[PDB]
């Protein structure tokens, strides 16, 4: 039977799925993992034992346990970012949508999830991999990791909270597609992995870290880099905010044992209802439990890394998109609204610079605003608001992506850039927030090919394209078609910089994207707060 | 007989003068003080001694001792700048141009030259005020002061040697207008003092001097402020300065009497030969003999008075030029040259903004070059050189003189700016130098007007309109013509901060001249130097 798989860890049954009048095999919910729970949580994950039988992979696996979004109740531009299943600790599990005639030894991408390292499920409608598979014939994979405290807790030292188990569980899963896809029709020397925000972050960590190099062959990050200054944190910091937390559930802090057994015996929600108490600073853009500089799963630095060129030398796609940083913004920054223009004064554009940049002395933060102040109409609300908006995207995902494309591009084997900047017809959100972070998902998965949906016919023709620069940059290393007579997307070099714009209009090739801003956040800044 | 006139310090006798198929009386050489000679080297100008029988005045008196240009040996664009007299250190006399027939009781306009301090004269032919005082119908005035080491040595704390000593020439020679003009035909409640450069930073300061403010009813200040930083240095640095300079010479350096003795046997030349090696730093735009915050002919700093309000409250019209800097470039940073187009590359950029910026430590030198480079192509040589001209003309003459007027402003009586931006069409220095400092001069002394001298029809036409705005500033308090149906200079206000361009195109009024420089080189930089 198409349908029944038999891997290493057991037999599977998938179930046939419609896509575009036409269908494609799904496996849904394959364990690769033993549940981490109870004395297993925030340790290492371990290999799922393999099972006897059949293991019905036909629905959906439950999601991770995670803080969730209320902000805006019953709204579908935050609902559809929420868990869409029952959320439990035993959550690592993995996604295959297969083609029909099932294939032999096709084309492989594992998409990692974002959500900044505290939410996230491969679950959501907007990852559904069908339409992918289906239209580009490949062999579709979405995995699962523990988030939040529950992936990142970091008590450096101790075995039993170690931190960036979330990252292992990640690498394990990848593991399981290295030593199974074959049997899925998958070619196991040709995985790409891809990933938006925290995964963009967490595909250029495996790029990194020693030991998840050999478990892939190209990758793809959108909107995030692993040296962003959200992605990870030092083992000093882990170890306080991971004791501020057992402080907040007034656990016993003499010793790691203490600590960590307390934490073990709280509900997964007493985790979370206390989860954001610990940022060190009153912040935008910055979360709790990250991923920390171990020297294990990092042998050093990020920095020295990229510096060494001590990484994966393969081919890399990424890019980011016109507004980043909008959706920050209107979540917690004083005189965002969701249902106003939110022109901002100059109190707080100066209140928002502040929020952006914490970790800032005073000279740091007048910097920053000089910077991004037109001094001949500083009142302007609608120029405040945009700097400000720029301001939380340039330091956040942009600049940080920018440092980590023209450090890897010296020693890497080929790398290509792109800036996306079409604003879908249908969104629902403000449209003061522009081209808003994680909004070039559902041109990755193709939703505009499906009408009910409500894109434009360009919309579909910018999936289309957005798709088959993907996979074919997945397949060969390089997004363009050999003797096409299409437009090329030019290769970045460490000379001339290029990159090209992603929207409906003809493609543009550009050079040197956002230098003026990204010099200011990756040279004279880092100098500035050093110095002074 | 109308060139004679006896005043209080004993008879003079004037020279009938051709001006534009007319006649003025000019009255040439008259002496304010005693020969400050001898014994009198280095100390506060005394009063001249009446005299008995008539003083011919009716030559150019001899120039200061000062530095002289050779750079470009027979060039008339530097030679205009030279001493055209025989040099002497008996050089404190004035001169006055007089309309004819001789007025009653009419505006006077006083002007003192600039030069940095080092350098200039009342004599040369761009300062021949017989055109002003003929087309305007004022009492045209022009003094001569100490310049160098001569009238700015300073060893705070001795009477032999205070300082300031040339600012003090200035005062007698404004004193003896206040008491002597009458005889001219001039209204000695109605003098407006003028200069530019050094002269305006001078005007400046005699707004700011308790002991100058009575001696003058209104003031121009041209490409200069009080505060600009090279116009003055603290009594330590007045005092290295000086210490230095009679170690260059051989002198005794035991106490100031012996070193104040030992400067006082040498011949002129002999200290200006040396005069540049006492300056701290390898720069641009600072000059070795300059004023000194006393607390004497400046009560306090210049920072706190300006802040406090501590000054003449009148009227007062200023403004620069559009290019003040390429002069400083030619003749100290390396890469530019007189018969070249001088495109910069990236090491003489960042070569010209330590010299133009001695002061700095690394991480200000970062700053300014981060805030002129265009990182989207800073290889462009013309983009470099005219970067570099820009940092020589904010940092010293532009960027200063909008922090005085932002400042006066709040306490005057009535603010009018300019921003001079037309290159004259028969300039001989070349192109990329623009609109240079001290050029605008020939339009306000009306050289245009002379047909011999080759300007264009417009450029007359200008210079008649600048004549007029100053001289019925003089008069008014407003450059304006009450009823005029002409274009209007709008009053800049601390809100407003309007300004006009001056040139041969309809005016234009603006706002905020250079805000974004300004704020970098007035309220950013600063902060960074004090905090690093």
């Amino acid at each position: 039977s198409e349908l029944l798989v038999n891997t290493k860890s057991g037999k599977v049954m998938g179930t046939r799925v419609p896509v575009l009048s036409s269908h494609i095999s799904a496996f849904l919910g394959i364990p690769f993992a033993e549940p981490p729970v109870g004395n297993m949580r925030f340790r290492r994950p371990e290999p799922k034992k393999p099972w006897s039988g059949v293991w019905n992979a036909s629905t959906y696996p439950n999601n991770c346990q995670q803080y969730v979004d209320e902000q805006f109740p019953g709204f579908s531009g935050s609902e559809m970012w929420n868990p869409n299943r029952e959320m439990s600790e035993d959550c690592l599990y993995l996604n295959i949508w297969v083609p029909s005639p099932r294939p032999k030894s096709t084309t492989v991408m594992v998409w990692i999830y974002g959500g900044g390292f505290y939410s996230g499920s491969s679950t959501l409608d907007v990852y559904n991999g069908k339409y992918l598979a289906y239209t580009e014939e490949v062999v579709l994979v979405s995995l699962s990791y523990r988030v939040g405290a529950f992936g990142f807790l970091a008590l450096h030292g101790s075995q039993e909270a170690p931190g960036n188990v979330g990252l292992l569980d990640q690498r394990m899963a990848l593991q399981w597609v290295h030593d199974n896809i074959q049997f899925f029709g998958g070619d196991p020397k040709t995985v790409t992995i891809f990933g938006e925000s925290a995964g963009g972050a967490s595909v250029g960590m495996h790029i990194l870290s020693p030991g998840s190099r050999d478990l892939f062959r190209r990758a793809i990050l959108q909107s995030g880099s692993p040296n962003c200054p959200w992605a990870s944190v030092s083992v000093a910091e882990g170890r306080r905010r991971a004791v501020e937390l057992g402080r907040n559930l007034n656990c016993n802090l003499n010793s790691d044992e203490e600590l960590i057994h307390c934490l073990r015996e709280k509900k997964p929600q007493e985790l979370i209802d206390v989860e954001w108490n610990v940022l060190p600073f009153d912040s935008i853009f910055r979360f709790s439990f990250v991923p920390v500089i171990d020297g294990e799963f990092f042998p050093t630095s990020l920095e020295s890394m990229l510096n060494s060129g001590n990484f994966k030398k393969t081919q890399i796609l990424l890019g980011v998109n016109k507004d980043e940083g909008s959706f920050f913004l209107l979540y917690g920054a004083p005189g965002f609204s969701k249902d106003s223009e939110s022109k901002i004064s100059r109190e707080d554009f100066m209140s928002g610079v502040k929020l952006s940049v914490p970790h800032a002395n005073d000279l740091g933060l007048d910097a920053v605003t000089l910077q991004y102040t037109d001094w001949m109409d500083d009142n302007n609300g609608i120029k405040n608001r945009d700097g400000l908006d720029d301001i939380v995207g340039d330091h956040n995902v942009i600049c940080p992506l920018m440092h980590f494309v023209n450090k890897y591009t010296k020693f890497g084997n080929g790398t290509y850039l792109y800036f996306f900047n079409h604003r879908a017809s249908n969104l629902v959100w403000p449209e003061w927030m522009g081209v808003i972070h994680g909004y070039e998902i559902e041109f990755v998965f193709g939703l505009p090919l499906v009408k009910e949906l409500n894109y434009t016919a360009e919309e579909e023709a910018l999936s289309r394209r957005i798709m088959h620069y993907w996979a074919t940059f997945a397949k060969t290393g390089n997004p363009n078609e050999p003797h096409s007579q299409e437009s090329k997307w030019p290769l970045f070099t460490t000379k001339e910089q290029k990159f090209i714009d992603l929207n409906t209009e003809p493609m543009k090739v550009h050079q040197r994207l956002r230098v003026q801003m990204c010099v200011f956040w990756n040279q004279f800044l880092p100098k500035l707060l050093n110095a002074t």
